């Protein structure tokens, strides 16, 4: 019952910076947990960083010291601000809407393209 609307990303220079956005509707939203996943041309989906309802975070170690996930809960919304890009980070990037409320268990995102230039 829960729907998701990602928006951002695209094409970016190495060492620049990029923010993708997600945006929920239908659930409890300031219960619940956000993040992110990624999938990468030579890989499977993995974590990249959530945030519980509370503003805890946490970030896979292929991105801590670089990413930056935030939340603002008047906008239904979960951001993921990400610094010192590189080539490894060209992938494409799934919302995750973790549930404790009514609705499915998880919900995901379509996916964004990410693609990381030369500098
Ligand atoms: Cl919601
Ligand atoms: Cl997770
Ligand atoms: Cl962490
Ligand atoms: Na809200």
């Amino acid at each position: 019952k829960v729907q998701l609307q990602e928006s951002g990303g695209g094409l970016v220079q190495a060492g620049g910076s990029l923010r993708l956005s997600c945006a929920a509707s239908g659930g409890t939203f300031s219960i619940n947990t956000l993040g992110w996943y990624r999938r990468a041309p030579g890989k499977e989906r993995e974590f990249v960083a959530r945030i519980s309802s509370g503003g805890i975070t946490r970030y896979a170690d292929s991105v801590k010291g670089r990413f930056t996930i935030s939340r603002d809960n008047g906008k239904n919304t979960v951001y993921l601000d990400m610094n010192s890009l590189k080539p490894e980070d060209t992938a494409v990037y799934y919302c995750m809407y973790r549930n404790w409320g009514g609705g499915l268990d998880v919900y995901w995102g379509q996916g964004t393209q990410v693609t990381v230039s030369s500098g």
